[PDB]
C-alpha cells in the first residue's frame, strides 16, 4: 500500500528537446509568493541553517530556512546577516508570536511555523494570529502527513504546507509512537490540497529529490545531505586520526522533537554526550550534483519544467530485488 522513495522508479518518456537544451529547474508556489531557480530549502534545524548556510543556498539559486532555537535578539541579528530571501522559523506560544512580530519589524517576509503535529487546533489558532500579524507575507506551515492536514493548514491561512511526519525520516517518532506516512504517499496525498507542498523527510539522494518533485512537491527541504558541511553551524575539529568532524553538544531541534515524543522527562538521567558528524567536503559539489541529477531527471522525463515532470508522472513499484 504506502510507498517511499526506494519503493519506486520513474519511467523514461519521449524527449522532444535538443541534446544541449538549457533545462529549467525553477519552481514557483501555487500562490506566486515564492520562486526559486533551484527549488531546495536547507532544513530549519540548529545543526544545519544559520546565516552562513542561508547565504550559501541563496548563492546557488536556492534558499535557507533559519531555525527557531535562538533568543529573539539573536534571531533578529542572524536574519539581518542573510543576503536575499530566507525563511525565518517560529513556534506557537505567545513568546513565538512576539518573535514573529520582531522579525516582521526587522524586515522578514518569509515565515515558517514548524511543529511536530501541525494538524491541531492550537496550530490553526497560531496561523490565524500570524496571518493577521503578517499581512500578505508568505507563511509556510508544517508538518502534516495527510490531505486533511494540508487542507486544514491552507484553511487556517498557510500559503505553503510542509509534509513529512516521521515515517520516512525521523526514526525516533516511528519508534516511539508508531506514527508516520511513507514519503511518496504523503507527498501525493498532501499535494491534492490547493497550496504548494514542501517535501520534508527521507531525502538521501538527488534521485529522491526528483521523485519528491515528480510526485507533487513544488520544493524539497534537505538536512542530511548538507549535515557536517562547511556552511553548517559549528566549528570543524581535526582529531588524532586525521579525520575532520563537526561536534555538537546541545541539539535543539532534536531535543524539541524528543520533548514532543515524551522522552525528556525527570528520569532521563544518563550523562550528556557530544554528537559527532563527519566533515562534508565540497558543499558546492553536493549542490552541483543535485542540480545535475535534477536536470538529467527532467531529460529522462522529456520534461520542460517541474510542472511538466508532475503532469507526466509515470512510475513503477519495485521490490527489494528491483534494487
Amino acid at each position: 500500500q504506502a510507498i517511499t522513495f526506494d519503493d519506486v522508479l520513474l519511467v523514461p518518456s519521449y524527449n522532444h528537446h535538443e541534446s544541449r537544451r538549457v533545462v529549467e529547474t525553477t519552481s514557483t508556489d501555487r500562490l506566486g509568493k515564492l520562486t526559486l531557480n533551484l527549488p531546495v530549502i536547507s532544513a530549519n534545524m540548529d545543526t544545519i541553517t544559520e546565516s552562513n548556510m542561508a547565504n550559501f543556498m541563496h548563492s546557488k539559486g536556492a534558499m535557507g530556512a533559519l531555525h527557531r532555537f535562538m533568543t529573539i535578539e539573536e534571531n533578529i541579528q542572524e536574519f539581518k546577516k542573510c543576503k536575499g530571501p530566507v525563511f525565518v522559523s517560529v513556534g506557537c506560544t505567545e513568546n513565538e508570536l512576539q518573535r514573529a512580530e520582531a522579525l516582521r519589524d526587522a524586515g522578514a517576509d518569509f515565515f515558517c511555523v514548524d511543529v511536530a503535529h501541525a494538524h491541531a487546533k492550537y496550530v490553526g489558532k497560531t496561523l490565524k494570529s500570524l496571518r493577521q500579524l503578517l499581512g500578505s507575507r508568505c507563511i509556510m506551515a508544517g508538518n502534516v502527513a495527510t490531505y486533511a492536514g494540508a487542507d486544514y493548514l491552507a484553511s487556517c491561512g498557510a500559503d505553503i504546507i510542509k509534509a513529512g511526519i516521521g515515517g520516512g525520516s525521523v526514526c525516533s517518532t516511528r519508534i516511539k509512537t508508531g506514527f508516520g506516512v511513507p514519503m511518496l504517499t504523503c507527498i501525493q496525498d498532501c499535494s491534492r490540497a490547493d497550496r504548494s507542498i514542501v517535501a520534508d523527510g527521507g531525502i538521501k539522494t538527488s534521485g529522491d529529490i526528483v521523485k519528491a518533485l515528480a510526485f507533487g512537491a513544488d520544493f524539497v527541504m534537505i538536512g542530511g545531505m548538507l549535515a557536517g558541511s562547511a556552511p553548517t553551524p559549528g566549528e570543524v575539529f581535526q582529531k588524532d586520526d586525521g579525520s575532520k568532524v563537526k561536534r555538537y553538544r546541545g541539539m535543539a531541534s532534536r531535543e524539541a522533537q524528543e520533548a514532543f515524543l515524551g522522552q525528556m522527562h525527570e528520569w532521563k538521567t544518563a550523562e550528556g554526550v557530544a554528537t559527532e558528524v563527519p566533515f562534508k567536503e565540497n558543499p558546492d559539489g553536493i549542490i552541483a550534483d543535485i542540480i545535475g541529477g535534477l536536470r538529467s531527471g527532467l531529460t529522462y522525463a522529456g520534461a520542460d519544467s517541474i510542472s511538466e515532470l508532475q503532469r507526466k508522472l509515470n512510475y513503477v513499484i519495485v521490490t527489494q530485488a528491483g534494487r
